[PDB]
């Protein structure tokens, strides 16, 4: 398990950045954000190899211990053994991650939070910048 | 509070950095360092006015809940309403803060502590960037 922070209060508008290594040999890693480990309102998950999957970034969101619906897109700005950004913000309706190769998406926002306050990191990533603006 | 982290594994000779906004109406402010909330190898609180304190850094350690003996320093490199950035590492015998302007003393590690993997902020210090070297 790696790096968790809590009490964020990272409110609407505010851009999270976080940098990291991706090990060489780099199966899987994970991103949790939001109230605490039962509530996340982004689980960004990017799958160089895992669970039957190959480079393809898997993102879900969990609400009150139950997993939501997950989706898949379409784009794997990631390298094995490469430093690698990514940053979040997040309104109401959604969040909006940008990653390397100026690569962006958004997932929607379906938990009710008005701050993202948790922020988890697991896997095969290993986080060297936490930025809070 | 401010930010808590968790899991950090900073290790001997590891620096972390953390750069953050004082406050304008700063009175004091504080970085707890540790195993956990109740094992702190270092807690470092300048205090601008606070607690029978002017312009002066307290430092303390926290062992299995019990507040240590206070340790003042002989310098004072802040100033209410400024960034700063506070770069801490540490070994067997001593925690090596390093402050603004080229100051720097040495805490006794009481602990003998041989991992810090939790930190918590408090206090007129608004965290930004928290960086690992
Ligand atoms: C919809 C059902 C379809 O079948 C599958 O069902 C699986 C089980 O639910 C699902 O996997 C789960 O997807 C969730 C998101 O929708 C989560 O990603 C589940 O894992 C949670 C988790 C695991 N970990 C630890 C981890 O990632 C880790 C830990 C150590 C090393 C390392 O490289 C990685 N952290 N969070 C993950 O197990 C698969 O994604 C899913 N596949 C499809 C195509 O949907
Ligand atoms: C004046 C005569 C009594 O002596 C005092 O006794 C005090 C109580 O024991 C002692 O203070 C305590 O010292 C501890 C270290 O030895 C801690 O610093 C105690 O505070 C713990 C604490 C508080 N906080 C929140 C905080 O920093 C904060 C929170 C919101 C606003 C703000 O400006 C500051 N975080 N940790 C702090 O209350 C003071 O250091 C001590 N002072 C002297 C001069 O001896």
């Amino acid at each position: 398990c790696g790096l968790v922070a809590s009490n964020l209060n990272l409110k609407p508008g505010e851009c999270l950045r976080v940098r990291g290594e991706v090990a060489p040999d780099a199966k899987s890693f994970v991103l949790n954000l939001g109230k605490d480990s039962n509530n996340l309102c982004l689980h960004f998950n990017p799958r160089f190899n895992a669970h039957g999957d190959a480079n393809t970034i898997v993102c879900n969101s969990k609400d009150g211990g139950a997993w939501g619906t997950e989706q898949r897109e379409a784009v794997f700005p990631f390298q094995p053994g490469s430093v690698a950004e990514v940053c979040i913000t997040f309104d109401q309706a959604n969040l909006t991650v940008k990653l390397p190769d100026g690569y962006e998406f958004k997932f929607p926002n379906r938990l009710n939070l008005e701050a993202i306050n948790y922020m988890a990191a697991d896997g095969d990533f290993k986080i060297k910048c936490v930025a809070f603006d």
